[PDB]
């Protein structure tokens, strides 16, 4: 997250860190949202590589013992069947991870609430992106979870020529684009949390930023629209 602030330890308990084994250590690569005690929702492009992955729930600082983490291996991966890694603009950037163990819930570990199917936020709806992604374009990952306030940009505006043009689809949510704050590499797969009727719900799964930079004016962060996949999610969990 570029232009973010440090999140309080218990603000976003459904946020997880998706990590891969690197030598004798684990490296954060993407965020995710805990949606069942043994299921995580993340971006399909985060699991394109055939690596060993683990999820960390109750994570706040990637580099220091928080006293609250639960480390759980990824046992099964279900990528959306229409995902194509060389066509992120087509959409379908979503995948579900079944965990090897069911995590224990508490104030640092909770399930993310998803929006009702088909829900589309009005332009400029207030939302927060959260993640440990780069804090600057071509920078480094954050040590502590960051949050940034990114209002939605509706399809009509987001798909206009000065914004994302034909690249954005109605199956995505755009947010931000002010040139100061945005998601960045390493935030992919994580949540876009938006307050609706007094409750936050996870409306987006971070998918991509501009090749020209993370925080680029009129290039809002683009997320997979969670509300377009409610039936898909329910169907995968019911058959797995
Ligand atoms: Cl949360
Ligand atoms: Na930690």
């Amino acid at each position: 997250v570029v232009g973010g602030t440090e999140a309080q330890r218990n603000s976003w308990p459904s946020q997880i860190s998706l990590q891969y084994r690197s030598g004798s250590s684990w490296a954060h690569t993407c965020g995710g949202t805990l949606i069942r005690q043994n299921w995580v929702m993340t971006a399909a492009h985060c699991v394109d590589r055939e690596l060993t992955f683990r999820v960390v729930v109750g994570e706040h600082n990637l580099n220091q013992n928080d006293g609250t983490e639960q480390y759980v291996g990824v046992q099964k991966i279900v990528v959306h069947p229409y995902w194509n890694t060389d066509d992120v603009a087509a959409g379908y950037d979503i995948a579900l991870l079944r965990l090897a163990q069911s995590v224990t819930l508490n104030s640092y570990v909770q399930l993310g609430v998803l929006p009702r199917a088909g829900t589309i936020l009005a332009n400029n709806s207030p939302c927060y992106i959260t993640g440990w992604g780069l804090t600057r374009t071509n920078g480094q990952l954050a040590q502590t979870l960051q949050q940034a306030y990114l209002p939605t940009v509706d399809y009509a505006i987001c798909s206009s020529s000065s914004y994302w043009g034909s690249t954005v689809k109605n199956s995505m949510v755009c947010a931000g684009g002010d040139g100061v704050r945005s998601g960045c590499q390493g935030d992919s797969g994580g949540p876009l949390h938006c307050l609706v009727n007094g409750q936050y719900a996870v409306h987006g799964v971070t998918s991509f930023v501009s090749r020209l930079g993370c925080n680029v004016t009129r290039k809002p962060t683009v997320f997979t629209r969670v509300s377009a996949y409610i039936s898909w999610i329910n169907n995968v969990i019911a058959s797995n």
